[PDB]
C-alpha cells in the first residue's frame, strides 16, 4: 500500500526512515519532516550510557532522592530513599517507560549537554534534545524543541548501536529489553510477519495525536537489522492517535526489503 495513501486513509503525516545495515538500502518518506521523537529518546539515553560503563559494572547503585522523581514513573517512585542499580535504571526506563529512570540515567551520564555532545560526535545536528520528561510529552509543530527527522534519529540509531562501540554484552542486554518490550505490540511488532524479529521502543507526545516507534528488525534468515523508525501525527493538537497507522506502515515499508 502506499505511504501516502495511508496518510490520507488516516489523515495523519508519517515520517519513515528504514535502513537494511546488510545492503545498505534505505527506504525513505518525510524523512526529513521533524517530528516529536518522545519516549524513543529512552534508547538513546540508555546506549549513551552503556557505551560507557562495562555489562559487569552495571550493578552500580545510585541514591534515589526525593527532588529525582518525575511524573510517570511506576518502578523509581518505590525507591523513594533507596539505592538502586544502573542494570534496573535501564531495565524500568526502557520496559515501562519509567520518567524517573530516564532522567536519571541522563543524569548518569552527565546532562543534556553530555547527551547533546554525544550526537553531535554521532554526526547528528538534527536531534534537538531541550526538555528531559515528562515535558518530553509536550510537543508543537511551532518548535523544534525535542524533535528530530526520521533520516536523522534513523542514522543516529543505528551508529549507536547497530554499529558503535557496545560491548556484545550491552548490546544483548539492551536488544532484549527491546525484544520483550510489550508496550511495542500494536506497531510495528503488529505489520511485520511472524518470522521476523522486532527490537523496538515507542514513545507518544500529548498533543498532536504524536505516536512513533523504533526498531530493530530481523529479517527471518538474516543477522543484520533493518533499523526502522516510524514517526507519526496529527493535524490537531487534541487528535487521538491510531497504532494501526503504524502497524500498516511497517507492513508497506518491509515490501521492500
Amino acid at each position: 500500500k502506499e505511504l501516502n495513501d495511508l496518510e490520507k486513509k488516516y489523515n495523519a503525516h508519517i515520517g519513515v526512515y528504514a535502513l537494511d545495515t546488510k545492503s545498505g538500502k534505505e527506504v525513505k518518506f518525510n524523512s526529513d519532516k521533524r517530528f516529536a521523537y518522545a519516549s524513543t529518546s529512552k534508547a538513546i539515553n540508555s546506549a549513551i550510557l552503556l557505551e560507557q560503563v562495562p555489562y559487569n559494572k552495571l550493578n552500580k547503585k545510585v541514591h534515589i532522592n526525593k527532588d529525582d522523581i518525575v511524573a510517570y514513573s511506576p518502578i523509581l517512585e518505590k525507591y523513594v530513599g533507596k539505592d538502586i542499580t544502573l542494570k534496573a535504571l535501564i531495565e524500568a526506563s526502557m520496559t515501562y517507560s519509567d520518567n524517573t529512570a530516564n532522567n536519571k540515567i541522563i543524569k548518569e551520564i552527565g546532562g543534556i549537554k553530555k547527551v547533546k555532545q554525544r550526537l553531535k560526535e554521532l554526526g547528528d545536528k538534527v536531534t534537538n534534545p531541550v526538555r528531559y520528561q515528562i515535558e518530553l510529552d509536550y510537543y508543537s509543530p511551532k518548535s523544534k524543541k525535542d524533535t528530530s527527522t526520521p533520516a536523522a534519529f534513523g542514522k543516529t540509531l543505528n551508529k549507536l548501536i547497530a554499529n558503535g562501540k557496545l560491548s556484545k554484552e550491552n548490546k544483548k542486554f539492551l536488544l532484549d529489553l527491546m525484544l520483550n518490550n510489550k508496550s511495542g505490540d500494536t506497531l510495528i511488532k503488529d505489520g511485520v510477519p511472524k518470522d521476523y524479529k522486532v527490537a523496538d521502543k515507542s514513545g507518544q507526545a500529548i498533543t498532536y495525536a504524536s505516536r512513533n516507534d523504533v526498531a530493530f528488525v530481523y529479517p527471518k534468515g538474516q543477522s543484520e537489522p533493518i533499523v526502522l523508525v516510524i514517526f507519526t501525527n496529527k493535524d490537531n493538537k487534541s487528535d487521538k492517535p491510531n497504532d494501526k497507522l503504524i502497524s500498516e506502515t511497517a507492513k508497506s515499508v518491509m515490501k521492500e526489503f
